[PDB]
């Protein structure tokens, strides 16, 4: 079947397997796609979302091991545009109303946050070893 | 050319940059290869090497993400045996004397770790952000 291009984007800081099966979850989202992947910037994560531990090289180097990764978009825009997906030809925004103008134009695809996998509930099973008393 | 059966183990807990240069190294020694992983059983790291935070089965799935990962061997055996290459026609094992007979047999491949960049090295410096005074 035809190939489809496949675009989702984040922060990915302490990459960990929740990003990992959100990203297989876009790349699986059709039989024959192209994922790209978009890895926002240290100062517009910092200043409109959140702290960000790791910087956007190391963020994005470590993206780049990700066997559903094709090609990695860094940094990528903070706001998605229309312009944005007819530059690199994004059938679908994969995603889980700012976006309401996606659904519009039917390029909104779902796809599903993990919970209880993320790098921070690692450490928090670390210290859960040492009693309070 | 040839196919290269390469063989790579360790615990893999709280996967990072590292574990990832470390396979994509092993991955590479050959043009053509097929790379095995495999994972150490939580009970035998913790009785023989130390602490795991996160089960076999969160390690091995996690790892099968990484897109240098061909076949994963989850548990894998503890120590590497002539019979265990033989079992799975190993032709080089990629590590970083118990591997003397590796080196004799010519199965021995150096790969390298990388510092720095492990996941308590992050937790490390979310924590610099707290001054002790």
């Amino acid at each position: 079947s035809k190939n489809v291009v496949i675009y989702a984007d984040g922060v990915y800081d302490m990459l960990h397997l929740g990003h990992m099966k959100q990203l297989e979850q876009a790349k699986k989202l059709f039989e024959n796609t192209t994922l790209i992947v978009g890895v926002t910037s240290d100062n517009e994560t910092k200043l409109f979302k959140g702290q960000v531990v790791q910087t956007l090289e190391e963020r994005t180097e470590t993206l780049k091991h990700i066997r559903w990764v094709d090609e990695i978009i860094s940094p990528c825009p903070w706001v998605v545009t229309p312009e944005f997906l007819e530059k690199y030809k994004i059938d679908y925004v994969a995603h889980d109303d700012i976006y309401a103008w996606l659904k519009r134009a039917g390029k909104f695809k779902a796809t599903q946050r993990t919970e209880g996998v993320s790098t921070t509930d690692l450490i928090v099973r670390i210290l859960k070893n040492y009693e309070d008393y």
